[PDB]
């Protein structure tokens, strides 16, 4: 008699897939910022030079030959400057191209007209690392400006034809394909040299073969790797903590800064491989290309950092793409204002700010606009380089967002006998708004903690402190209860429970349970799970909206109330449904009075799940690791 399976006879294979722990890490981020007081370290020597080729007219000369050059490649025989003709688009030509060109000619007039980029050019060029590199990408600058405004268009901003009478415009751009490719070999024989007009088109902005944006990438990677130092030596015993770490500098800049980060963070760690009460969920996202790049640049670092190789678009959905409100601690981002044409720039730290973590820091390094020349070299039309602000306005959108202890470090560099420059780089590192205070909106404002709740009813015990005023004011004050209909309601009283529940009770009713702070007996906590479990079937068979918070007294890490992870089981049972709106909390004696703070956490936006730990007024969540 045969059977069908490979019996593996009572062997031991010691689990190593299957093993899940189980830490209590405090959610409010423990990462802090440095202080900006030392931000002086030297790698970069081309920015230095670079603000000294400004105030040189022979950069202007070599700006007036592409600028000549780029009014000849447009037509080999087109009429300009005086005349045929003044007016301009639309209706009708195309003269909005030829204003164009006079004012850039009116501007290209002074002034100087005579050699140039020989001996200044071959000085500084050997002088920083090479700078063809870099008269490349600005003169690419006007050729793909002159390509893109080319492009499809000189003209065509016809009005749309209105008929049929009171026809509303109508938008939809998905779901379309053309059709059909490759019909009769149409523009397939008798082809060459059709493609000579866009040629550097397809090579981007390079800055892996120079060592200056290396040098920038230096400096933060430094920066940060410091105060992950200072994390790490801060280590608790015997508690495992995870950091999200998001860079989206992978999809804008080289991944060059990623590169050196993942390189010394993973160095770090080998250097200091004797504790395991930390790990690192380090992501990398990109657009599909750069992918590959990234997972070929890196081949053995995920030893004890999690990398997750994965796609991140900030066009779409934060939800959609599956990153949550209040679910990933550090943030990096650099080249990301320059990055953006429709999307307003508070849009986009509103779409950085919801994802972080309670005071988990926003490294931001964005360009200044004191040198527009230093603009130019982070995009490649005349909209996106202009996106820009200064340091002022990047403070304030980003103080916009609800951010605090925004830190400006900029960037200073000190080569002798060279002159000071303004920062190459503006790196503003702030945190989110306090896990302490916030209210249920985007930004503070106690509006929804005080006078929003219509009914607030409170489940106590009589058989201590019988008065419930004193009951509740026993761990924390009633005059806290914000709501007009304070109301209380006896433990064990399910019937005039059903009634008022069932009567209707709003989005913004709360329920606070007070019973699961006492001591429980060896039989009385069963009947408190019953009445639990009764009042939450109620709840959900008639699909109610209602937010329910649990308040439960030391019964996450052991102590006296061991008893009320029942409550808590039965509770995560629930949870499971999304017609149930409740929370859990585990609190000690000397932090319980945060009614406030209590209120505060039924957020599922600046918060994240639905259980937490308050110890010293400080919130944790419990982490599982692998």
């Amino acid at each position: 008699c045969t059977s069908l399976i490979r019996l593996k006879k009572q062997s031991i294979k010691y689990p190593s897939q299957n093993v899940y722990s189980h830490h209590w890490q405090s959610k409010d981020s423990p990462l802090t910022l440095i202080e900006n007081q030392l931000i002086e370290e030297k790698s970069s020597e081309s920015k230095i030079n670079f603000e000294k080729l400004l105030n040189d007219k022979l950069f202007n000369d070599y700006l007036i030959r592409l600028l000549n050059q780029s009014i000849k490649s447009e037509f080999i025989e087109f009429d300009y400057k005086t005349s045929t003709v003044d007016t301009l688009e639309i209706d009708s030509n195309n003269t909005k191209l030829l204003e164009k060109i006079q004012s850039i000619l009116k501007t290209i007039d002074s002034l100087d007209q005579s050699i140039d980029l020989a001996s200044l050019k071959q000085v500084i060029i050997e002088k920083s690392s090479s700078f063809k590199k870099e008269i490349n990408l600005i003169e690419k600058s006007i050729k793909r400006i002159v390509s893109l405004l080319k492009g499809g268009e000189s003209e065509h901003f016809s009005p749309s034809n209105p008929s049929s009478p009171n026809d509303t415009p109508r938008y939809n751009s998905n779901n379309c394909s053309s059709k059909s490719n490759n019909t009769s070999s149409g523009a397939d024989d008798d082809t060459n040299n059709e493609e000579t007009i866009n040629q550097l088109n397809n090579e981007p902005f390079n800055f892996s073969n120079s060592q200056f944006i290396s040098n920038q990438n230096q400096l933060i990677s430094k920066t940060i790797v410091n105060s992950f130092d200072r994390l790490i030596n801060s280590i608790e015993i015997g508690e495992k903590k995870l950091i999200k770490i998001i860079d989206l500098s992978s999809i804008y800049q080289n991944n060059q800064l990623s590169k050196l980060l993942l390189l010394q963070l993973n160095q770090l760690l080998i250097n200091l491989s004797n504790n395991n009460n930390i790990e690192i969920e380090y992501t990398i996202p990109s657009n599909t290309k750069n992918i590959d790049s990234i997972k070929e640049e890196t081949k053995s670092i995920s030893n004890l950092l999690n990398i997750k190789y994965r796609s991140f678009d900030l066009q779409d959905d934060l939800e959609s793409n599956g990153y949550l409100n209040s679910n990933y601690d550090l943030i990096i981002t650099s080249l990301l204002l320059v990055s953006t044409n429709s999307i307003d720039s508070n849009e986009v730290l509103s779409k950085l700010y919801k994802l972080l973590l309670p005071k988990g820091q926003l490294i931001l390094m964005e360009p200044p606009k004191d040198v527009l020349s230093f603009n130019l070299l982070f995009a490649n039309d005349f909209k996106q380089s202009l996106e820009i602000k200064s340091e002022q306005e990047i403070k304030s959108l980003i103080r916009y967002c609800g951010f605090t202890k925004i830190e400006t470090n900029n960037i200073t560099q000190d080569d002798e006998e060279e002159q000071q420059q303004p920062p190459s780089i503006l790196i503003v590192q702030t945190e989110k708004r306090d896990i302490e205070s916030m209210s249920l909106t985007f930004s503070s404002d106690p509006e929804s903690l005080n006078s929003s709740y219509s009914n607030c009813i409170f489940i106590v015990s009589k058989e201590q402190k019988e008065n419930p005023t004193s009951y509740i004011q026993e761990y924390f004050d009633i005059t806290e209860v914000f709501c007009d209909n304070t109301t209380i309601i006896e433990a064990g009283d399910s019937e005039l429970l059903t009634k008022t529940i069932e009567s209707g009770i709003g989005k913004n009713d709360i329920i606070f349970f007070l019973v699961s702070l006492e001591e429980l007996t060896i039989e009385n906590y069963k009947q408190v799970t019953m009445q639990y479990t009764l009042v939450n079937q109620i709840l959900l068979r008639n699909n109610l909206s209602t937010r329910f918070a649990l308040l439960t007294y030391d019964s996450q890490n052991g102590g006296k109330n061991y008893l009320g992870s029942s409550l808590i089981g039965t509770f995560r049972y629930f949870l499971e449904f999304p017609s149930l709106n409740t929370f859990s909390i585990d609190v000690d004696k000397d932090s319980i009075d945060n009614l406030t703070l209590f209120l505060r956490l039924v957020d599922l936006s600046t918060i994240g799940d639905r259980e937490t730990i308050v110890r010293n007024n400080k919130i944790f969540v419990q982490k599982i690791f692998k």
